[PDB]
């Protein structure tokens, strides 16, 4: 494997099974990954973010029309770096690749926590929550775990890249990711209130220009 960074995006549904405008995603977590300087950023789109779909401006509920081609290209246009792999797990798959690795703790306001709990134990205080989880689960490994854990989700991660890099990241990686997030206000629209986050723009443009930086990306 090449050690050129390149971008992840962890899309959380509860279906696969997707296709009214109840198919959306629940979580989005972007990774960047800089393998030969075993560097680590992530971040945190909130579902409710208001964003041109990849013209009205809603919410990120771009899998509910499109899948997860959609959202990957949404997300692309949001955070104007390119997406390299994608990976979609569903409500069971998760709590399912949980009970794989062993469970893991974390923290609660630590504690272990099996595929329910975890999986129940999950917007911006669910959000915390979930890059908790995604931080536990990357600590709590830096061989079939993989085989297994991988055809339960949506992904183009192989399994050689996938062994690549927890050994290229076994050395210095646990609570040390670049943690990014975006910044807005409330914003709620119509009579019903239907609400929207409207992410600040000041901060996603620097949001951007470290993310394109780490993905050494222009």
């Amino acid at each position: 494997m090449k050690k050129k960074p390149f971008s992840i995006l962890f899309m959380g549904i509860e279906d696969y099974a997707t296709k009214g405008q109840k198919g959306r995603s629940d979580s989005l977590i972007v990774v960047t990954l800089d393998p030969k300087n075993k560097t680590m950023k992530m971040l945190s789109i909130p579902r409710d973010t208001r964003v041109q779909l990849a013209s009205k401006t809603k919410i990120n509920a771009a899998y509910s029309k499109g899948g997860k081609d959609e959202t990957v290209e949404t997300v692309e246009n949001f955070l104007q770096i390119p997406i390299d792999k994608y990976v979609t797990v569903d409500f069971d798959g998760f709590k399912d690749v949980i009970n794989e690795v062993g469970g893991i703790d974390v923290d609660v306001p630590e504690m272990h926590l099996n595929g329910e709990e975890a999986l129940a134990y999950a917007d911006f205080g669910r959000n915390d929550r979930q890059k908790q989880i995604l931080n536990a689960l990357i600590d709590r490994m830096s061989d079939k775990i993989a085989e297994k854990a991988s055809e339960n989700v949506e992904t183009n991660i192989r399994i050689t890249e996938g062994l690549a890099l927890q050994q290229i990241y076994s050395g210095f990686t646990s609570k040390k990711i670049d943690t990014l997030s975006i910044t807005g206000s409330d914003l709620y629209l119509g009579p019903n209130n239907t609400y929207y986050f409207e992410p600040d723009a000041t901060n996603l443009e620097k949001v951007r220009k470290t993310l394109q930086e780490h993905l050494d990306y222009t």
